[PDB]
């Protein structure tokens, strides 16, 4: 109405108004102490309430950006603290807005966050609840400037309820701590795909983004409109835009518009969108967002009608490019939940370049006649992928899986640092773990969704630190070429051996203390280093090696006088094992 924030006070509530509001000031301010940001939060509640009260009275009928930049050109540290940043308030809105965009760090240089003892946690926890999933709020929001604000809160609550159910438990840790590395996890994964999808439609331009879109929500919404279909990937571009851009008011309000649309229209969009529609406004956007694949339409015809048999292909084609094969990939996706969006991509591709070559041939008809027998090996090589790789792992477990990715991925590319293969390798083990578990119909669209976060941070590790041709070849491919690029990596001929350093390969009883994530990462740590120097081993001869290291280790530790042990074991070990792979 006549108040922009007695409006949002009433439709988020007190609590979570305070929330963003802090939020929003860390994402900013994010040098700023905490005791500083609470105070801000309580001024701004202050007078939010003055609002509610009377919607005229002072300030209360000025914009939520001019609001909030005229409170932030108050802190008086604003130049000594951030010094380029405080002359934006000499700005007018929206230049002062805009240029507080522009500098608002991705990246500062903040010291990790550590992780107290679960009984420091707990008490503090609950001493003062409050503060203490504020002061969360707070170290998070300052360390991910662009996480939308809202996600954030969804992650807090989950993590309270963390507190709750597990500070009260009998054993606590065994409750808190795997609901906290997942909660980490989750977290950074859900900041990594934001990066990475304003990422994507900053290099690749829009075109693809809607592409991608338009083959996303027709796996989700089988039963929609094309029509409805497109005015949603219109809609939803230009949500990204403006979330890419940093503004989170913008942002939130396309969001909410948005859900709402969709609500409004749910019958004619989805049959699972009940339970999301009727959630709190705050989380009608993040539920939708997830939810469920539709079930698709029973009574679905042939594609090949449409796009191969008909005699007005390339009509209706020339006709309007873009939106034919807008209908080809919706058609297509829509009867393939299975499928993953990028498979989905590179189909539409061919179909394109076929189009594109065809419609100015002899008789069009009988050029592109058999295009469909193109898509085959393109849906099978992913398929064989998940297949091969997922047995493989059923096998062998997750961890001896991490042993197998990491053999085969240091002779691929031996040049990587022996940390970054192991980490890469650990993750890519966890995709394995986490997308096994599903049947078919669901395995693709898993590890796609898993692996583009792992490769994009291969990617950037790399971009840093190059180290192979190849590597940054598939890294800069189209992000439809990347994962394929990486699959056609093979063995590097070329490299050397590295010269052999006994240091490496020596270990002390400590490794008997160590706890397991420790030890692991420092068995496979060694096992990247021996690839390195032997990279003609077989697997067998390799096979063999492990083996002896597994008893070698229990049979020290779990032994009168480890230290002794690891010594001369160690010596004949690593003495017979050179012999063995000459
Ligand atoms: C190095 C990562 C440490 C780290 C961590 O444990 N976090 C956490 N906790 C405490 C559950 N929750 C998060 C949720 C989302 C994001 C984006 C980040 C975190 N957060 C971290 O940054
Ligand atoms: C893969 C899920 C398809 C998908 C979907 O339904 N989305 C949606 N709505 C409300 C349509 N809003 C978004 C808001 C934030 C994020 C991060 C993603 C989406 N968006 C999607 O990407
Ligand atoms: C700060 C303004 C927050 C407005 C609420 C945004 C919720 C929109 C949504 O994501 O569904
Ligand atoms: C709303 C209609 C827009 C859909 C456009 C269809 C484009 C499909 C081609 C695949 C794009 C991948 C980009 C590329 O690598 O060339
Ligand atoms: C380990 C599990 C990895 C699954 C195999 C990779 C399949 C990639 C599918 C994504 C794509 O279509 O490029
Ligand atoms: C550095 C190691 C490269 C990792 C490649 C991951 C791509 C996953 C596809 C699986 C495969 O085909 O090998
Ligand atoms: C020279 C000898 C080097 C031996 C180091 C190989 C470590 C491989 C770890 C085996 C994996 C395991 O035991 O779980």
């Amino acid at each position: 109405h006549k108040s922009e924030v007695a409006h949002r006070f009433k439709d988020l509530g007190e609590e979570n108004f305070k929330a963003l509001v802090l939020i929003a000031f860390a994402q900013y301010l994010q040098q700023c102490p905490f005791e500083d940001h609470v105070k801000l939060v309580n001024e701004v509640t202050e007078f939010a309430k003055t609002c509610v009260a009377d919607e005229s009275a002072e300030n209360c009928d000025k914009s939520l950006h001019t609001l909030f930049g005229d409170k932030l050109c108050t802190v008086a540290t604003l130049r000594e603290t951030y010094g380029e940043m405080a002359d934006c308030c000499a700005k007018q809105e929206p230049e002062r807005n805009e240029c507080f965009l522009q500098h608002k760090d991705d990246n500062p240089n903040l010291p990790r966050l550590v992780r107290p003892e679960v009984d420091v946690m707990c008490t503090a926890f609950h001493d003062n609840e409050e503060t203490f999933l504020k002061k969360y709020l707070y170290e998070i929001a300052r360390r991910h400037p662009y996480f939308y604000a809202p996600e954030l809160l969804f992650f807090a609550k989950r993590y309270k309820a963390a507190f709750t159910e597990c500070c009260q438990a009998a054993d606590k840790a065994a409750c808190l701590l795997p609901k906290l590395d997942e909660l980490r996890d989750e977290g950074k994964a859900s900041s990594a795909k934001q990066r990475l999808k304003c990422a994507s439609l900053q290099k690749f331009g829009e075109r693809a983004f809607k592409a991608w879109a338009v083959a996303r929500l027709s796996q989700r919404f089988p039963k929609a409109e094309f029509a409805e279909v497109s005015k949603l990937v219109t809609d939803l571009t230009k949500v990204h835009t403006e979330c890419c851009h940093g503004d989170l008011l913008e942002c939130a309000d396309d969001r909410a518009d948005l859900a709402k649309y969709i609500c409004e229209n749910q019958d004619s969009i989805s049959s699972k969108l009940k339970e999301c529609c009727e959630k709190p406004l705050l989380e009608k956007s993040h539920c939708i967002a997830e939810v469920e694949n539709d079930e698709m339409p029973a009574d679905l015809p042939s594609l090949a009608a449409d796009f191969v048999e008909s005699k007005d292909v390339c009509k209706n084609y020339a006709e309007a490019k873009d939106v034919f094969l807008g209908m080809f990939l919706y058609e297509y996706a829509r009867r393939h939940p299975d499928y993953s969006v990028v498979l989905l991509l590179r189909l539409a591709k061919t179909y394109e370049t076929t189009l594109e070559k065809c419609c100015a041939a002899a008789d069009p008809h009988e050029c592109y006649a058999k295009v469909f027998d193109e898509f085959k090996p393109l849906v099978e090589e992913p398929q064989n992928l998940i297949k091969q790789n997922c047995e493989l792992f059923e096998q062998l477990g997750e961890y001896k899986f991490q042993n197998a990715l990491l053999v085969r991925y240091t002779k691929k590319v031996p040049q990587v640092s022996t940390p970054t293969l192991v980490e890469v390798s650990r993750n890519l083990g966890k995709v394995g773990s986490k997308c096994c578990k599903h049947p078919e119909a669901k395995r693709m669209p898993c590890a796609e969704d898993y692996l583009s976060v792992v490769l994009n941070q291969l990617c950037v590790l790399h971009e840093k630190t190059p180290v192979s041709d190849r590597v940054t070849k598939c890294c800069t491919e189209s992000l439809v070429n990347r994962r394929p690029c990486f699959s056609a990596l093979e063995v590097d001929e070329t490299y050397v051996p590295k010269e052999f350093n006994a240091e490496t390969f020596t270990f002390h009883a400590d490794i008997c203390t160590l706890s397991e994530k420790e030890e692991q990462i420092k068995k496979q740590t060694a096992l990247v280093e021996l690839v390195k120097h032997k990279p003609k081993a077989t697997k067998e001869q390799l096979k063999a090696v492990m083996d002896d290291f597994a008893a070698f280790v229990e049979k020290c530790c779990k032994a009168d006088d480890k230290e002794t042990c690891f010594a001369e074991e160690g010596k004949k070990l690593v003495a017979a094992s050179q012999a063995a792979l000459g």
